[PDB]
């Protein structure tokens, strides 16, 4: 029928410091986790990282960012995972 997978990709982003930067991702299957990765590093929810969902898109949201968070943004989901680079100011 269906494979879990990803839809659509995302996109490069800048954005100047202090900003509000954000990646989505779109998948095949709604209740899929959202599997966030910072330089493969699994993103958890703060003040700072929101992490949304809305049926099946999936979208981080970046917060105050600063030049640190100048990085590679990962979506993981099936056998997929898709990535995208935040380059702060
Ligand atoms: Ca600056
Ligand atoms: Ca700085
Ligand atoms: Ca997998």
């Amino acid at each position: 029928m269906e494979t879990l997978h990803i839809t659509k990709t995302m996109k490069n982003i800048e954005v100047p410091e202090t900003k509000t930067a954000s990646f989505e991702c779109e998948v095949s299957h709604f209740n899929v986790p959202s599997m966030w990765l910072k330089n493969g590093v699994e993103i958890e929810m703060s003040e700072k990282f929101k992490i949304v969902v809305q049926g099946k898109l999936h979208q981080l949201i970046i917060m105050n960012t600063s030049t640190e968070d100048s990085a590679e943004y990962t979506f993981v989901c099936g056998n997929d995972q898709v990535s995208a680079t935040l380059t702060v100011t």
